[PDB]
């Protein structure tokens, strides 16, 4: 069949994960999209001419650690860690996603794509050069987007994507 893609968003309750990934997947901002669900969406997409189908898990739900989440997350090939520039807390979490992922992975190169989400909002509390710091300290890129104005999610999703692509030619 065609390449695939096992991509994972990941992140604080209320940073954008739901809304990036229905923009991602259906061109439009969801506004509500109730935080219990969790599912994984699949599309397909053309990237540097390199057709694949793109399947997207939506991380929701509670903070517990499920064997079944253990697994699930075990088959990501790479992650969005999202936070949003407006909410400190959601930022200082990164540091729990990134672990958490080299955890269950076991393994110090993993595809990540940092996201800081909510760009579009005035009331910012975390610095891009904050940002652009803790991602080149982790050496994955740094995308700024907003699911609202759906600025920068392409490039969120298919920087991810070359991130696998440069991690299989390892
Ligand atoms: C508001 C609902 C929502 O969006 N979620 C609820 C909280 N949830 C969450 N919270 C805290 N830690 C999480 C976590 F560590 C994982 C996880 C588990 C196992 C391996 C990796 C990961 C990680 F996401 F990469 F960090 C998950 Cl899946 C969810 C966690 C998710 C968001
Ligand atoms: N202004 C703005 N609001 C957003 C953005 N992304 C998500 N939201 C809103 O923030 C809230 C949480 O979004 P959601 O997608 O549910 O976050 P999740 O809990 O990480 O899945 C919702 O009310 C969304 O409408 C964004 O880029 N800009
Ligand atoms: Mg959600």
């Amino acid at each position: 069949g065609m390449t695939e893609y096992k991509l994972v968003v990941v992140g604080a309750c209320g940073v954008g994960k739901s809304a990036l990934t229905i923009q991602l997947i259906q061109n439009h901002f969801v506004d509500e999209y109730d935080p219990t669900i969790e599912d994984s969406y699949r599309k397909q997409v053309v990237i540097d001419g390199e057709t694949s189908l793109l399947d997207i898990l939506d991380t929701a739900g509670q903070e517990e650690y499920s064997a079944m989440r253990d697994q699930y997350m075990r088959t990501g090939e790479g992650f969005l860690l999202v936070f949003a520039i407006n909410n400190t807390k959601s930022f200082e979490d990164i540091h729990h996603y990134r672990e958490q992922i080299k955890r269950v992975k076991d393994s110090e190169d993993v595809p990540m794509v940092l996201v800081g989400n909510k760009s579009d909002l005035p009331s910012r509390t975390v610095d891009t050069k904050q940002a652009q710091d803790l991602a080149r300290s982790y050496g994955i890129p740094f995308i700024e987007t907003s699911a609202k104005t759906r600025q920068g999610v392409d490039d969120a999703f298919y920087t991810l994507v070359r991130e696998i692509r440069k991690h299989k030619e390892k």
